[PDB]
C-alpha cells in the first residue's frame, strides 16, 4: 500500500516484499520482521530524500555550479547564500573547490521544480519527496532539484533550504544515504541547530576526494551508540512515565520497535532548545520538564516549550553568581523538592515556596556515599536515585543511603 510504494520507490521492489521490508527496517534501525507494524508506516511517511536507498567521482576537484531558478519562497540572496554555504561544507573538509556561474552549462546545475520536470523522476506536492540529485557525470549529472512545492526556509521551520541542499549536494559529489541518524546524508529529512557534516559526513566525502590541506583537520559530531559500553549522559530525566536520556544533539529512550533504542534528535520535540544541555528534571505536578545550560533553563510541557524562556537560574531558583552551570537535577513526585548538583555539591530547592531549603551547598559525599564527588545525571524511578558519572550508574536507596546495583550507563537499553 504505502509500504509497496515505499519500498518500489527506495528499495528496488519489482515474497520480494517482505526480503525488501527487511532491508529497509535494516537500514532505519528498526527491529526487522519483514511485516509493517506501526512504526515502520510512521518512518515510510517522513519526508525525505527522492534518491533510494539501495544501489562514483568528480575527475576535478574543482567544479561549477549555477542555480538555474530560484524559489518565490525567499530572497534570490538567502538562496544564494544557502547554496553556496551547502558547498562550503564540504570544500571545508576535502581539496574541493566550487565557482558559481551565472550562464553556460556547469558541472552542477541546481534547479526548483515541480512535479514532472523532464528527467524521469517527478515530484510529488508537498511533503514525501523534498528533493534529489544526480551522482556525478556528463550531462544532468551532478544535478540538483528541488521539489518547488514544499515551503522552503531559512530558518528551523520546514523545510530549510540550506540543511536539504547540504544533502542534495553530498550526491552531486557521489555519496550515497547513511544509516546515521546524526548524518546529513540520513535519508529522511532531519534538522537540529547549525547545519553541520557529522563525521560521517566527513569520513564519507574524505574516502572519495581525499583531506582538506587545512591545518585544522575539521571534526564533527560523532552520533552515540546505545550499546557502545563507553556511553555517557549529559542529562536525563523521567517526562510523563518514561526516561529519556540525553547526549549532545540526541535523546534515546527504550521503545519496542526499535531493538536497542530509538535515537532521535532532541529537536523533534524541542527545536528551540540550545545544543549540549548539562541537566533535566520533571517537575511532575506542573506536568513540566525543566532543561539547564550554563546559567539558563528552560522550561517544556510536552512537546511545548513556555514562553518567557530562556530564564536566569539566579533570579529563578537562587543560586549564588558563584554557581556557572548544573550538572544534574532530578524532583522528587511526593515533596516537591528539587536537588540541583553542581560540581562535588548539591543544593535543595522546594518547588512550592519557589526558593531553596536552608542549610544548601551540601556535600554529595556526606549525604550520598559511594558514587564519588561529581554527577553526570540523575532521575529518580520507584523512589530510587539513579546517578551516572562517567560509564557507571549507580541504584541508590535514599532510605538507607546503601548502593544497590552498579550497572553501565547503558544497562537500560535492549543491548
Ligand atoms: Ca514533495
Ligand atoms: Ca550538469
Ligand atoms: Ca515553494
Ligand atoms: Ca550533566
Ligand atoms: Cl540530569
Ligand atoms: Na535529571
Ligand atoms: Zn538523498
Ligand atoms: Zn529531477
Amino acid at each position: 500500500d504505502l509500504v509497496q510504494k515505499y519500498l518500489e520507490k527506495y528499495y528496488n521492489l519489482k515474497g520480494p516484499v517482505v526480503e525488501k521490508l527487511k532491508q529497509m527496517q535494516e537500514f532505519f534501525g528498526l527491529k526487522v520482521t519483514g511485516k509493517p507494524d506501526a512504526e515502520t508506516l510512521k518512518v515510510m511517511k517522513q519526508p525525505r530524500c527522492g534518491v533510494p536507498d539501495v544501489a562514483p567521482r568528480w575527475e576535478q576537484t574543482h567544479l561549477t555550479y549555477r542555480i538555474e531558478n530560484y524559489t518565490p519562497d525567499l530572497p534570490r540572496a538567502d538562496v544564494d547564500h544557502a547554496i553556496e554555504k551547502a558547498f562550503q561544507l564540504w570544500s571545508n573538509v576535502t581539496p574541493l573547490t566550487f565557482t558559481k556561474v551565472s550562464e553556460g552549462q556547469a558541472d552542477i546545475m541546481i534547479s526548483f521544480v515541480r512535479g514532472d520536470h523532464r528527467d524521469n523522476s517527478p515530484f510529488d506536492g508537498p511533503g514525501g519527496n523534498l528533493a534529489h540529485a544526480f551522482q556525478p557525470g556528463p550531462g544532468i549529472g551532478g544535478d540538483a532539484h528541488f521539489d518547488e512545492d514544499e515551503r522552503w526556509t531559512n530558518n528551523f521551520r520546514e523545510y530549510n533550504l540550506h540543511r536539504v541542499a547540504a544533502h542534495e549536494l553530498g550526491h552531486s559529489l557521489g555519496l550515497s544515504h547513511s544509516t546515521d541518524i546524526g548524518a546529513l546524508m540520513y535519508p529522511s529529512y532531519t534538522f537540529s541547530g547549525d547545519v553541520q557534516l557529522a563525521q560521517d559526513d566527513i569520513d564519507g566525502i574524505q574516502a572519495i576526494y581525499g583531506r582538506s590541506q587545512n591545518p585544522v583537520q575539521p571534526i564533527g559530531p560523532q552520533t552515540p551508540k546505545a550499546c557502545d559500553s563507553k556511553l555517557t549522559f549529559d542529562a536525563i530525566t523521567t517526562i510523563r512515565g518514561e526516561v529519556m536520556f540525553f547526549k549532545d544533539r540526541f535523546y534515546m529512550r527504550t521503545n519496542p520497535f526499535y531493538p536497542e533504542v530509538e535515537l532521535n534528535f532532541i529537536s523533534v520535540f524541542w527545536p528551540q532548545l540550545p545544543n549540549g544541555l548539562e541537566a533535566a528534571y520533571e517537575f511532575a505536578d506542573r506536568d513540566e520538564v525543566r532543561f539547564f545550560k550554563g546559567n539558563k533553563y528552560w522550561a517544556v510541557q510536552g512537546q511545548n516549550v513556555l514562553h518567557g524562556y530562556p530564564k536566569d537560574i539566579y533570579s529563578s531558583f537562587g543560586f549564588p553568581r558563584t554557581v556557572k552551570h548544573i550538572d544534574a537535577a532530578l524532583s522528587e513526585e511526593n515533596t516537591g523538592k528539587t536537588y540541583f548538583f553542581v560540581a562535588n555539591k548539591y543544593w535543595r530547592y522546594d518547588e512550592y515556596k519557589r526558593s531553596m531549603d536552608p542549610g544548601y551547598p551540601k556535600m554529595i559525599a556526606h549525604d550520598f556515599p559511594g558514587i564519588g564527588h561529581k554527577v553526570d545525571a540523575v532521575f529518580m524511578k520507584d523512589g530510587f536515585f539513579y546517578f551516572f558519572h562517567g560509564t557507571r550508574q549507580y541504584k541508590f536507596d535514599p532510605k538507607t543511603k546503601r548502593i544497590l546495583t552498579l550497572q553501565k550507563a547503558n544497562s537500560w537499553f535492549n543491548c
